């Protein structure tokens, strides 16, 4: 089993990206073990805080470093991804010389109720995670328009086409981690 | 005098982007009146909070709406701009139908100790502010490598070449607001 440090780019109760995380976790059970990064617990980045580092920042870095891979699951806000994710990215690259992300196999996925499926957010997040040294998966693209009727309450995917698609993403990520991980 | 809602993308005590804000404010005094947007006081975006909107969010939107223009002064973190700025951007676009940024003349500037002068951050921030409906100034580019010896403690620019350059940016922004504002 490979461990995955997961960022979900939404805090709200009924987040679709949180639902997507659970769907992916269920599809991946037995092959990937997800551990959430608690990005909502991070203060806004402030370099002065390294004098007494926030526990949340220490925990963030420890989990990334102890995980085999990274997965980001992002909504799209105003045609890019949420700042809360970028704030987490930046915290874990520091202190200088201590970039936790370096060399980690990564992937990005996300969902929107709209047909664009968070594609613009995803492209930007792929670029920004590439620029902190991750080994970034590109295929298959997964710009998911959320359809509530395609999923069950337990996270099962009831729609066969959607299940095949998401399974293809999971399978690719498993293979990506095996090939490109440390 | 035109009013300007200003974002400074750093919270730390000795921030160079904060020093740059004060330099620009001094150069612009009498023509532009700066009002800081308190982006460090915003919680991480969470759509659930609109049920009881945070005061910081309400103040942010009110100041943007009541200003003639917007100025962002950004550092570069891992080849883009800080998430705290994107978080502010997203808050002020909401609720749906109530985008405070729409039609506002805007400009972006920033500084780094390195020679790249926060250019990658600035390009991304220009794009993200364009995508929320600002009327975005592009010229002159201002990718400022910070040189402490070029500035005095009162914000004066002691280096003549630097003063001419930053005055050019301020003059262009005043004209931009006059031409492109409401
Ligand atoms: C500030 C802000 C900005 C945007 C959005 C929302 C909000 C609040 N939404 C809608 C978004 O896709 C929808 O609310 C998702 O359901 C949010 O993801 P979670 O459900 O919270 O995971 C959105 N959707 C979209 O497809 N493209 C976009 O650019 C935006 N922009
Ligand atoms: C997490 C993080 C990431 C980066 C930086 C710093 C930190 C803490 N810095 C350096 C940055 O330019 C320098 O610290 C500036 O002085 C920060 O701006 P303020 O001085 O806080 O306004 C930096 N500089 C740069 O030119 N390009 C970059 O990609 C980054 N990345």
């Amino acid at each position: 089993v490979k461990t995955v440090a997961v960022m979900v780019g939404s805090l709200r109760k009924d987040s679709l990206n949180h639902k997507l995380m659970k769907v992916l976790q269920k599809l991946a059970e037995g092959r990937l073990e997800f551990h959430l990064l608690h990005i909502g617990d991070l203060p806004h980045y402030n370099d002065d805080l390294w004098a007494d580092a926030p526990e949340s920042v220490l925990r963030l870095k420890d989990r990334i470093e102890h995980s085999d891979a990274v997965l980001a699951i992002t909504p799209e806000y105003n045609r890019s991804y949420p700042g809360m994710i970028k704030n987490a990215i930046d915290w874990a690259t520091r202190p200088y010389g201590q970039n936790s992300w370096k060399g980690k196999p990564a992937a990005v996925i996300g969902t929107s109720p709209g047909v664009i499926g968070a594609a613009l957010a995803q492209a930007r997040l792929k670029n920004d995670l590439l620029h902190v040294g991750t080994v970034m998966m590109s295929m298959p693209e997964a710009y998911i328009q959320w359809h509530a009727e395609a999923y069950a309450a337990d996270g099962s995917v009831t729609d066969e086409k959607t299940a095949k698609f998401l399974q293809g993403f999971v399978d690719a990520f498993v293979d990506w981690i095996e090939k490109h991980g440390l």
